[PDB]
């Protein structure tokens, strides 16, 4: 039922970009149905991160959701022609307005954790924004980026996601499944 509920209750633009990201990665949506699930609302907090923000080109250059190939592409051009230091894993977003590359993450346990989780693997001037199911968000040097609207809209998006699942008793499996 949870294959239903992603199906169901996300726009299908990032149902079917979540089943390519599987498919490439080797996941079987049909298999690890809570972990289409994250990757569905991951992606989705990706997108709404970076729309309606402008400087009109976009503020954000949206890196999730790409194949790695195309991926890489993004990232080493944009490294290429603002100078600044490659990441050693593929990040979220781009941010031509603070010239820093985002790593968000969306967790269901404590936001220190997944915080920490990506610290350690990032290793530095990456910036990471972490939100919660629960309306909690940490972010680096308590940085959040955006205004305090659009980061309601993500935070008010995630909430609604929690109950809809808790209504249909795919919550607690869900919440649970998390593991880093
Ligand atoms: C990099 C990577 C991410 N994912 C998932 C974990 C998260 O739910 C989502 C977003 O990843 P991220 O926070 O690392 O950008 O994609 C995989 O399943 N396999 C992978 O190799
Ligand atoms: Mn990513
Ligand atoms: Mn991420």
């Amino acid at each position: 039922a949870m294959e239903d509920f992603v199906r169901q209750c996300f726009n299908p633009m990032i149902v079917e970009l979540a089943e390519k990201a599987m498919k490439e990665y080797g996941e079987d949506p049909k298999i690890e149905t809570n972990k289409f699930a994250a990757i569905c609302t991951h992606l989705e907090v990706c997108f709404m991160y970076s729309d309606f923000h402008f400087i009109l080109k976009h503020r954000f250059e949206i890196i999730e959701g790409r194949d790695r190939i195309m991926a890489w592409t993004v990232v080493n051009s944009i490294c290429n022609t603002t100078g600044v230091e490659k990441p050693k894993f593929l990040p979220d977003l781009y941010d031509y307005k603070e010239n820093r590359f985002i790593e968000i993450g969306v967790t269901r346990r404590e936001v220190h954790i997944y915080y920490l989780e990506k610290a350690n693997k990032i290793k530095e001037k990456t910036h990471i924004h972490i939100f919660s199911f629960t309306g909690e968000e940490m972010a680096t040097k308590a940085d959040y980026t955006l205004d305090e609207e659009s980061r309601a809209r993500i935070k008010t998006r995630l909430f609604t996601i929690r109950q809809e699942m808790a209504s249909r008793s795919l919550w607690d499996s869900f919440r649970q499944s998390e593991r880093g």
